[PDB]
DNA sequence: AGCGTCCAGTCTACC
DNA sequence: TGGTAGACGTGGACG
């Protein structure tokens, strides 16, 4: 999940779970996902504490507790949060003093759950670039840095180091909206296009958050809705969609609108 | 469920 | 450079 999906989970927890003691904990005995601590230790630790606030940066979320260390989640490809089994794919589970349950699942096992004294000072959050939703580069700045990069525009957007939060489909959507080929070099962008990408990134990510990442509420005219179709049968507003790879990720774009020099 | 194949955010080996 | 080609477990969609 990309920024919208995580931001939705953060808001949901900030709304239903703050100020309640953790009465019961269950940590999946998953050597790969539960990173740097035994599910047992991890359990004993947070037991009895209270969530003081839910924080986020990029595709990362952590729970600030009334006392460290704090549990953090790097979603990966299939990470997800649930409030209300323990589901089969649950890796982190807690029942609060009011019967409310919170669970982090990962049906694919590509996520990372850690228990760090300060997630903000260490990987992966420490190397994260400014957040797309919390620290949006001003129009001028955005471009200014777009210049200093001799990299393809998309893989540039998929780099958590540069900017954090954007994912494969959010990248495609914004480039499409701003009518910019994914392979156009960063530095070779016009201060006109740079202001165009800047504006779509904002429209796309906000609306996405605004709808709690519920893809079905996504503007009908977003390429997103047809990026699932197979090559040769994928279209948007009559225009044809092409599937090329960039940054090692299948990239959907429309040659008739997204061109390059 | 039962088949088989393909598509789907890190993180490292390499030209 | 930065470009890439693969690896990593495994569910879900589909011929």
């Amino acid at each position: 999940p990309e920024l919208p999906e995580v931001e939705a989970a953060r808001r949901a927890i900030e709304e239903n779970c703050l100020g309640k003691k953790i009465k019961r904990v269950i940590i999946a005995d998953d050597n790969k996902v539960i990173h740097g601590i035994s599910p047992s230790d991890f359990q004993t630790s947070i037991l009895g504490k209270t969530i003081i606030s839910a924080r986020r940066k990029g595709k990362n979320l952590w729970l600030e507790l009334d006392s460290p260390p704090f549990p953090s989640f790097q979603f990966g490809m299939a990470g997800a949060i649930y409030i209300k089994w323990p589901s089969k794919y649950s890796k982190f589970f807690v029942e609060l003093d009011d019967g409310l349950e919170l669970s982090f699942t990962d049906k694919r096992r590509f996520a990372k759950v850690r228990l760090l004294a300060n997630p903000t000072s260490v990987s992966p959050i420490s190397e994260l670039g400014p957040d797309a939703l919390l620290e949006p580069m001003t129009v001028d700045e955005f471009a200014e840095s777009l210049a200093k990069k001799k990299i393809t525009i998309k893989p540039l957007l998929l780099d958590q180091g540069y900017i954090s939060g954007i994912g494969n489909w959010i990248a495609d959507e914004v480039l499409y909206q701003a009518r910019i080929h994914p392979l156009q070099t960063a530095s070779s962008l016009s201060k006109e296009q740079c202001e165009a990408l800047h504006t779509s990134i904002k429209e796309v990510i906000e609306k996405a958050v605004e709808v709690d990442a519920d893809s079905s509420q996504f503007p009908s005219n977003w390429i997103f809705h047809n990026r699932e179709k197979k090559p040769g049968k994928a279209f948007v507003d009559g225009k044809k969609i092409d599937f090329i790879t960039a940054g090692g990720r299948t990239t959907a774009y429309v040659p008739e609108l997204q061109k390059l020099y």
